[PDB]
């Protein structure tokens, strides 16, 4: 039997056996007061010490949230889909440990994307396992709120205060912080990792005050709070919050009423009526997300980075070759998963309405202007493949750049790696290409286990990725000093050296996505 002892309880786990080895695994570890009844909307309510042991040995509820029902079915949609029941009460944690219980071990802690809208920590590509066994780190995740129930903001209100996920979060850092050395946990050494709305949220913890004595380090996969899907503004929080009221039938006067009437509601007609809070959606549309609650987040995060205001430490970024493909297939004409997507300069301009709605006329010709001055001629692609560039370099590769020229302009060792390998197994169609998430399963070490299709070389890559993020966690610095490997410069700003992540052959570049960026992020903002 294996029981440890935590400041709020005994907890038991489970041993699982990983690569002729033991991993000790905790999953569904409570670490808040279940958020329900008079709770909803509110901050993260510390919890009720308990007598008897807390069973430890399955994955807890998912928070309440909208499913993907575009591809039922279909692995490759479903598999991002949550695995356990849908739930309000569901602020829980997980702890993969090495066996046998190591001393004083690095801390992983793991936080998924969704949009803020979606996501669990539960998902087959966030399974901690592999990382515990194969580098003795010890692996964290948690379970957060998303979508209205974790996002709704009246700012100031602290009936609904805003970032309540993001707190979730942080009390969940906490935890570590109060816990992990009971699992043998060195709480000096917290590495938060995350990916999409994941990769913002540490960025976020990055500005946060109250996270800045919580963690060490920093790893960002495909996303950033500057990315225009992170932070939504105040004045449209407050237009979402009111339109949620009226949809729901729970327009009062007196805003605390509000929220009460919105208390006495079923989740069911909250999540059903969350995308309507807005005239018009995209397939990245963020209802509810971050905003400055004047708590979590003291003032507009654009304003914070740019003048040096956050911890200071060393950060991980990076992005995948075609982060905007996943995208396409969500509203885009033309575009299937089921045939080669090759559109036309109209299914072109047409996508451009969808993915920039609020745009003026002159904003998506200026994108067409930038993204369709090509050469032979004539390629049928054209028209397809500029259209995921533009997502993808809008929305996740411009920021993660920008954010890190930014960050490292004070000091910090920063490091940037650009993932350009498609998994053997991806159950997308070819065009689609390197795409948004999955560079996951590389990540956590998933290829290792040599019965699960994977080629060999994805097996080396993983074996390469897994030890520079655990060198990142445990020295920072991502290097993998054993096997003849190239090194990871940092980042500077200026010269921008970059690595480029893929089975065959490892190389430093400079200035990623250069011409593109500087539409973005310098142009594009006035429009
Ligand atoms: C951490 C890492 O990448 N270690 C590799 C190992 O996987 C491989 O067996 C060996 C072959 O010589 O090269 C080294
Ligand atoms: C673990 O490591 C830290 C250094 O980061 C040290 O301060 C702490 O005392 C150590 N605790 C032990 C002995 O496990
Ligand atoms: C609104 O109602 C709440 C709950 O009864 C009360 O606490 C608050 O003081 C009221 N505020 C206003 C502006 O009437
Ligand atoms: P992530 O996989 O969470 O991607 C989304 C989805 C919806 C909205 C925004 C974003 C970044
Ligand atoms: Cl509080």
């Amino acid at each position: 039997d294996i029981i440890i002892a935590t400041k709020n309880g005994k907890v038991r786990g489970m041993q699982l056996t990983v690569f002729g080895g033991t991993v000790t695994a905790f999953l569904g570890i409570p670490y808040a007061q279940p958020p329900l009844g008079r709770l909803r909307f509110k901050k993260p309510q510390s919890l009720t010490k308990w007598s008897d042991i807390w069973n430890a040995t399955k994955y807890a509820n998912s928070c309440c949230q909208n499913i993907d029902q575009s591809f039922p079915g279909f692995h490759g949609s479903e598999m991002w889909n949550p695995n356990t029941d849908l739930s309000e009460d569901c602020l829980y944690l997980n702890v993969w440990i090495p066996a046998p219980k190591p001393k004083n071990a690095t801390v992983l802690i793991w936080i998924y994307g969704g949009g803020f809208q979606t996501g669990t920590s539960s998902l087959h590509v966030y399974d901690g396992k592999f990382l515990a066994r194969v580098e003795r780190v010890i692996v964290v995740s948690m379970n957060y709120r998303v979508g209205a129930l974790g996002f709704l903001a009246l700012p100031g209100n602290p009936e609904a205060p805003g970032n309540m996920g993001l707190f979730d979060q942080q009390l969940a850092l906490q935890w570590v912080q109060k816990n992990i050395a009971a699992f043998g946990g060195n709480p000096k050494s917290v590495t938060l990792f995350g990916e999409s709305a994941g990769a913002a949220s540490v960025s976020l913890h990055l500005l946060s005050p109250g996270s800045h004595s919580l963690f060490t380090r920093a790893i960002l996969q495909s996303g950033s709070f500057n990315a225009p899907w992170a932070v939504t503004s105040l004045y449209e929080a407050r237009n979402r919050t009111l339109n949620l009221a009226k949809l729901t039938g729970c327009s009062r006067e007196n805003e605390t009423e509000i929220i009460k009437c919105l208390r006495n509601k079923d989740p069911q007609e909250i999540l059903l009526n969350e995308a309507f809070v807005v005239p018009y959606g995209t397939p990245l549309s963020v209802n509810f997300g971050p905003t400055v609650d004047g708590d979590f987040l003291t003032d507009m995060p654009d304003i914070l980075l740019e003048l040096g205001q956050f911890k200071k430490t060393q950060i991980l970024v990076g992005v995948n070759k075609d982060e905007g493909t996943a995208f396409l297939v969500y509203g885009a004409p033309g575009f299937s998963k089921d045939n080669n997507s090759i559109i036309t300069r109209k299914e072109f301009q047409e996508g451009l309405k969808i993915f920039f709605p609020g745009v003026s006329e002159f904003g998506k010709e200026s994108i067409l202007f930038h993204y369709t001055d090509w050469v032979d001629d004539q390629r049928p692609e054209n028209y397809r493949e500029a259209l995921g560039d533009v997502v993808g370099d809008y929305n996740f590769i411009c920021p993660a750049l920008e954010f890190t020229k930014k960050f490292s302009e004070w000091g910090n060792n920063a490091f940037f790696y650009y993932f350009e390998h498609r998994s053997s197994k991806l159950p997308w169609p070819e065009w689609m290409g390197v795409m948004h998430g999955y560079e996951i399963e590389f990540v956590f070490g998933l290829p290792l286990e040599r019965r699960d299709q994977y080629t060999k070389a994805e097996e080396i890559l993983s074996r390469s990725i897994v030890k520079r993020w655990a060198n990142f966690a445990k020295y920072g610095n991502p290097q993998e000093t054993q096997n003849n490997s190239t090194s990871w410069p940092v980042f500077k700003s200026t010269e921008q050296k970059y690595l480029t992540l893929n089975t065959e052959s490892t190389r430093i570049m400079t200035k990623l996505r250069a011409q593109q960026c500087r539409f973005w992020t310098s142009f594009f903002p006035k429009v």
